[PDB]
DNA sequence: GGATTACACCCAAGACACCAGGCACGAGACAGAAAAAAACAACGAAAACGGCCACCACCCAAACACACCAAACACAAGA
């Protein structure tokens, strides 16, 4: 979970780099790609390979 | 620095890339580089003042001699 959540926070940074340039208010519900942690946990528990 | 580490067989389970900066084209600005002109060096022409030979007179150089001093064989002294 630590690995996958640092992935997610890096995505949030990469997104706030672009969207903020537009100079708009953003609701953060399009800023988090929730599928990263879900897909990672599911991949590890379904394959056994413990990691990205 | 690499390279190799038993042989045969059975079963199950998941994936069979997604997403992000570079090539082309897509347009500005100082730098990669090109054109010019004005204060840089020299040379031609005129002006008059510094340079060369006279003229010149007083100050330093040579001769004469003075007395004075430094000096050198040797008759005498001496160990």
């Amino acid at each position: 979970f630590r690995i996958l959540f640092r992935k997610l926070t890096r995505e949030i940074y990469r997104y706030m780099q672009r969207c903020i340039e537009t100079d708009r208010d953003f609701n953060l519900n399009l800023a988090v790609k929730s599928t990263t942690i879900t897909s990672g946990l599911k991949y590890s528990l379904a394959t056994g390979n413990w990691g990205e």
